[PDB]
């Protein structure tokens, strides 16, 4: 046991087992194609063919055209581990980096970012074990050409893998949620608010079978409403317990937040690099919290849900990426279609009006009708 | 005639016939009371009586408690030229100095502003000429004590007014205007507009028998959707014709400015002092426009009027503070009540839910709504 | 021995002995309610009451009202382990967390933070072991209703707590510090400084018996001077030793910082999240170091204090809390009263209006004193 | 009479009788050396000797070196008309221009404004007419070279010059002031207020004898206290009136402003283009007035003086120009010493800290004083 | 083995083996003194000379006079080991810690950081073991007195060095590296590009030879052109290998960033806390990457370089500060000279007037040459 607890003592230490090896897209002829070249629409490129027993270490790729030219929510990337014909890591890659949408932004996170130029590095620092071979691939479900693609894949070879370690995973989900059959009741606005006791209708980010332990959740909300999208609580079942073991209070909350907020704000385990900036809530959040001093463990499976507003009473266009480790690699859920993936218009001046004609309507159509009156 | 055509060639020339005099709050025992106390609700003071002729050249005014809690909206200024009975300036202070609503803060305009601290001091430089007396008065009608009002009233004693001067006139109008029977049709984001060939339905800041020339206008919109508030144009009918000799465009327009802004902008003779800062054009607009270089004449009769929204088709609370000079002391028309005056609540997060919910009702409850959709 | 150095690896290993568990404020019923209520004036709530063995892996609290209605200095938070009937942690909870006074700022230190809606939201990752027990309470010291508080306590319960760790202690102190007889002679400005070669009237901020490790200290001061308060140096007596055997030389300095900052600054590890924004130093600093890579062990004991000023010369309002490690759960030292705590006004204009006026006086009353002249 | 009122449709007006010329630092050798050379300290330079009728319009100035290495507070204009020995134009010429001290900024005032690079550009608009000859004069009082001197003395020559035009006079006056015998009794802090009734101790800032009209104020204070400096009336007595027939009821008062502002603001005939930046208004404050719309006439004579603080109770450094015209070129006041132009230090932390010392003495010295407490 | 994997669980571990202490410049008197002073220019001075065995855990230093007057590049620290005669570490000490040239910068990286009052605060957490004594020496290589030397060394003594501790080193190199024979043909901007398949021409940044792994690196790049310097490649040679293991895309790739970004920006293991902030890339740029959770291993040897432009076409003054830990303690290459450290003007607006003017030349110098126009 080492006499000091942190890092840095760890990091003098002499070490022996682990030869450093990198896969990068360097030009072998000396010049200047340092990237690869024009994945086109519709086509898989393998990165990275590994074979035998190594860790990944770090990752850094970036893309070319823009994120405004080519969907980085359309360029999917996929990692298979120890020769298994499924993916244990399937998301697209924008979204995996923690950039939403279309969108790109800097921000600071510990084990997964996006920086500079304006967030097209995505950076991983997730450690990823594998016993007999590594494989990543690179889809382009987009319509552009994915023209340049630049990376390193640092990894260290070893001739046996350490036999505690597991296996990363990856996985992206979304949905456009459904609102409650009453309508949306968030904050008892409209109505009088329902319970939600079993989490029948939550909004799914992890559904496990194995033996791990859960380590990131990427949040991703376009909420076409003004009112506040995050009142919904996380429920965790783990092992198959019937009641769930870990219930949350709010979205926020689950996030290591409070009351609402709508600001950017950076912590090496938690944060908001992306705010709506319009009013009250509409437009697009992204949230990230990641569990490396305190992961999720366990056993036989995990279930992990949040309710999409309080009793999963509103429509939102949610995506999340999971993150995990499991003592195998194991396949993931289904993957959402294209057509899930596809980004929604944000809500705009002529919807509103529209909104507050069908509302004059609905209140009898008083030419002074000022836009509070209630029935 | 000057040889030279500006004002710093006419400030070197010495002049005759005028002597300074300034009625002040200064505390007469020379102390630290250098202000009028305790104005209380319902009372009315007068601040000046000036006997004889001369022209007011100079106004300063301040007062406390601060505009968050003695609503200048409420506080009343009134001035009486040549003995008449009736008022020629007739119009809640704050508004007077171009301070909408009761709100606070510092612009830059020519003739009139409202300047440091944030807002709270009051400044007119209009011209005001009198024959046979002027008094001004400040009538209370908040509910709060006037606690303290400070005032220089600058103006040139003379022993005859030169026979070309007119006299000074301002009026404060204020209407929550009515939608259009088939709805708010603006942008026909709804449906169809209509036709206005008449300005029968327009919302009227000037309407003015007499000779003179109309000299500015503050306007003062709060808008209760997020569409453009200012499709409308203005109509100005001179002299009593039965068709408007000048017709405008658009209100951005008439105030020397395009295509929907909301932007902070000072001009000497117009400007966007406070601006909505929130979605579309929600919430509270001030415009100005003063006509120093280009006045509009009339001779027998001025009825200025402005659309509100295209055709007359929006709901606003629109006031307006109106200038002018005329040959003689006038009457004005009626004032608001104190009822039309009332401060209209900013349309917020809940209210625009519940424009959603009676939006999702009509188009037919679908649970995956996204707030676009059309019939 | 792991090989390689970092956490990230560490969080690819596969784990067992842990099973994840949450005490939070989550309504059982399935509503709204997902907090506790009405923790009225004078009154204690226990929120974690756990038995046997585990270890707090997180916390996150929110209370209403806002800090700017309900003082978070006046909100006591306690922990008790291993059936104690003394408490291992007692400090008012806003100073616990890094919001000091009745203030609020985000923040982003790594082990404990504030963050989002603008410091509302509390955060700790320090781990926490038991093996006989967890109890949490909160009481609250304020006149004012706490009327909401979310939580959640997240924990890994173990079947046999291992047997090398320790317990987690925190202690809030504060003194109103005496000013030295020949009066305050910072930076010698009002005449010589005398020598502190004892420490015996430094300002303490851990006193403690057994054996352990210092991991951190939140450091509050509101200086009632514009002088640089930090000139004080830190002493830590380890294991009853006569003399000290760590000194430092500034209050800056042991912070990481130098020359007398007052800008706000962010790392993991150090930093000032609140900074006075005022004359000189004149009004409140925040400052805080965290231990993780260096924490400061002890066999026996440690008392570890700083100078309040070069030689404890200035009269200041320091608060603290000290966090730390010790083998087994210890009691602490007395907790300063609730008069102690009481928010000090920050210094004003007319008060150093009234400085001056003294200082003239004694300078002799020249009627064209400056202010800067010498006797 | 002109049909419409401004000077855009006076500039449409064709004009005889005025023919423009140009004095100006342009190189007759055709080269680069546009600008004066070497006014060395003590040395006096004619720049502009225009003989005859004529009225300047423009005069552009700027110096080399800069503000912080040449003293503008030190360099002197002096203009001459109609032949006289005497100057009717003398001031510092950094203050004429609107440039406190010897500082640097820009601001936009109508009549006389600096201008780009950061206040180095010195403008002057106003008309200057004279009939038997011109001269401008620069003195370098400094104690560094006067490198360069660029400048444009822009002015209309005429046959014989209107009858009816003034003379342009300007004087810088400055005064360390005498607080009151019982002390800085400023918004009765240190205790009772005196009156002022007579006006006998304030600050003067224009002694004027002769026919004529006041045009403008520049307004600089150097306050050492952090109170506010500015609750003292203005008075104007005309015409050898034994009562001031303009009374003022402050100092914020009488520039258009309210309520001890300290923020900078520009309006072409008002403003604040430098403000303290430091506790309450503890430094330098620079403040404008023009009376271009509003002179102050006299026949006679005018003397004009405000209060340095209530009835004349603080210690500031203030300094004025004071701009006017008359019937006759007139001779000045006299002139304040270099020494009384002597720039003051700012009051700085140790100066205050000293302030606190004889405070506490004075107080009773309890080592726990805070620094409100009162006898 | 920890159940739980991060540091903040191995902070709840107790710990033996380790006593604290502490060098550091306090007063032993008592006293103000608590710095070293007068290190003349050409001196060296021992500031900590610690027999035995034991782990320096935090080094905190701060200098005066300011950078601007004590150039940091020219004060130079060194550590020796086990009581060789030959240091293991050995740098200009702002560099040492992340400033570069004479420059200040606050920053964040997690483990050397230089931090308020803006950048002259300079913090270490690298953990550096010793068996046989450490020495830690200062040299001023500066023409400019070392006034104060403020400091503290923070360690842990042990009665036994843990076996499988290595030894801290850090080198600093700089080279003004040597434009291509063809000119420098970046982008393909003025030509055809060369390849680079040896790296022989490479600018190196660590040449080791033992056992050990590499845990960082300060760039500095003085870029006397506006083009984009970072085309170059990394390369890692390894054990002797003759094909270099470890290829790199670019040199903002090799810190985790992409296409060319210009943008401070701050992660804990890579950031840019200066950029150069004028035309494209010209002036200075410092970035940095830590390998903390990624070390790079070498048993026998390691050669690390980079091209300096795309294969080593540019002229750029390049320093770097290479950090890594050995099996032992081993000398270091040779130490470019005070004339190699020797600052760079910027280039400047008459510098590149001047390039305009030899272009125009050769273009055949048509009078309205644009500035763009190919041959
Ligand atoms: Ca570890
Ligand atoms: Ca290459
Ligand atoms: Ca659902
Ligand atoms: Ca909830
Ligand atoms: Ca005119
Ligand atoms: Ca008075
Ligand atoms: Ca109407
Ligand atoms: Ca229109
Ligand atoms: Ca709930
Ligand atoms: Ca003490
Ligand atoms: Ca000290
Ligand atoms: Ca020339
Ligand atoms: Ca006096
Ligand atoms: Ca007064
Ligand atoms: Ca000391
Ligand atoms: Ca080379
Ligand atoms: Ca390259």
């Amino acid at each position: 046991q080492n006499p000091v607890p942190g890092t840095m003592y760890e990091l003098s230490q002499m070490k022996n087992g682990m030869r450093n090896r990198r896969i990068s897209s360097n030009d072998p002829a000396g010049g200047v194609l340092d990237h690869l070249s024009d994945i086109r629409p519709g086509e898989k490129r393998i990165i990275a063919d590994i074979p035998g027993s190594g860790i990944i270490n770090h990752i850094w790729i970036t893309m070319a055209p823009e994120p405004h030219v080519l969907n980085r929510s359309d360029v999917i990337i996929r990692m298979y581990w120890d020769g298994n014909a499924y993916p244990s890591v399937e998301s697209p890659i924008g979204p995996f980096f923690g950039q939403g949408w279309n969108e790109r932004y800097n921000y600071s996170a510990l084990p997964i970012t996006a920086g500079p130029a304006n967030g097209t590095s995505m950076v991983s620092y997730f450690s990823m074990p594998f016993a007999q071979g590594a494989r990543i691939e690179i889809e382009n479900q987009s319509d552009v050409n994915l023209e340049k693609f630049y990376f390193y894949v640092d990894y260290y070879e070893t001739k046996k893998l350490p036999t505690d370690l597991g296996r990363f995973h990856a996985w992206y989900n979304q949905e456009l949620t459904e609102a409650a059959p009453e309508g949306e009741t968030e904050w008892a606005v409209i109505g009088k608010q329902d319970n939600n006791t079993t989490g029948d209708r939550n909004y799914v980010f992890a559904d496990i079978k194995g033996k791990g332990h859960f380590v990131g959740l990427n949040y991703y909300v376009h909420c076409p409403s003004p009112i506040w999208y995050g009142e919904g609580d996380d429920f965790w079942f783990i092992d198959g317990e019937e009641e769930a073991s870990l219930l949350g209070t709010g979205t926020e909350d689950l996030f290591n937040t409070s009351w609402c907020p709508k600001e950017a704000y950076s912590h090496p385990y938690f944060g908001y690099p992306r705010v709506n900036n319009d009013v009250g809530w509409l437009g697009r959040t992204h949230i990230y919290r990641f569990f490396i001093e305190d992961p999720v463990f366990f056993q036989k499976s995990l279930k992990a849900s949040i309710e999409h507003g309080h009793a999963n009473n509103l429509t939102l266009d949610l995506a999340t990426v999971a993150y995990w480790y499991q003592s195998e690699a194991c396949p993931l859920p289904p993957a959402p279609s294209k057509e899930v993936r596809k980004l929604k218009p944000f809500i705009n001046v002529p919807d509103m009006h529209r909104w507050r004609h069908e509302w004059r309507k609905n209140r009898g159509e008083d030419s002074k009708l000022w836009g509070n009156e209630m029935p």
